[PDB]
């Protein structure tokens, strides 16, 4: 019941270009060394690791899952800083290519 | 007594109108489609479905909610991930309509 | 020992003023009835009530303490969305007043 | 394989400076201090303490861990009131710094 979402969402969206969303670039490559790092690391299956990924991110937040080691939690911090802010941009400019897209 | 929230709020200051808080629109139809997908897939009641469909744009807090399934799994980054710029604009917004109230 | 940080923080920056920062008012007034509904409605402690209302609008996070009440849900979804904005500005204004301290 | 993220990133893009990253100055003094305190009032580790006091700037998420005494409570609000607009101001000049390198 989702096909709605993903068709009309974050595949929709991309199909639309400046230069500084080369941001959803950047975006990929932390969020999926995060998701690699939390597979490893955290022991956790994939999608439960890419969700605590983009759950440090965005405020939707991790349900079950939270870091168990000094390893990790300390990953998280470093990491947590640094997507912080490519998840905003790419929030905001995903969000105006929906008002441009009515 | 909520009332004075919700009339002096979400009603009141919710018709201050650019030609772009039209982004109300196309919010009301984004937590719309989550919370219809939360009810039938997560099995939770509406109230419960809908405040895990504001929790994931907004800091709010999901409650002992969380998705258990896959598709609830994946389809709540997809949705979290547009809505996330959607709540903010749209908060900025009505934020902004209280501070020139008074 | 947090006596530093309330004298050199909290009551250190607020007494710096623009005409935004009538946005503190209309965050403060926000904050007071948000949390005189939890401890009414949701039987929680000044504190408690007074914590989750701040956890709703900032990222921090709730531990514990999560609505219980269908009434008092509605009131956390109407009040997260009209408090977000005054959050951000007020901490926006706040953080900047840090950095012309230093 | 932290190291990546780590020299890669929150130190390899950390060192990019203007005037206005000062507040990476006034988050290291911050960010400290909560730890500090966390660390002596509500016994944790100092990992722990340094992970919920990030967790409340970030949109991460703390993990079992919140502030469980009253003081500890008391500090948390004035302090994400402080602290959340720097760790917004950094994750966007540490955003900028990614993208800027390619
Ligand atoms: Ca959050
Ligand atoms: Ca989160
Ligand atoms: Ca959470
Ligand atoms: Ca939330
Ligand atoms: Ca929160
Ligand atoms: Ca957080």
């Amino acid at each position: 019941t989702l096909m709605f979402k993903r068709f009309f969402g974050a595949v929709r969206t991309s199909w639309r270009d400046p230069s500084t969303r080369g941001a959803v670039l950047s975006l990929a490559i932390i969020v999926t060394a995060a998701t690699i790092f939390y597979t490893l690391a955290e022991k956790w299956s994939v999608i439960d690791s890419l969700f605590y990924a983009v759950s440090v991110g965005l405020p939707m937040g991790n349900g079950p899952l939270s870091p168990t080691l000094t390893l990790s939690k300390i990953f998280t911090l470093v990491y947590a800083i640094l997507v912080v802010g490519l998840f905003v941009t790419v929030g905001g400019s995903l969000a105006s290519a929906i008002v441009q897209n009515n």
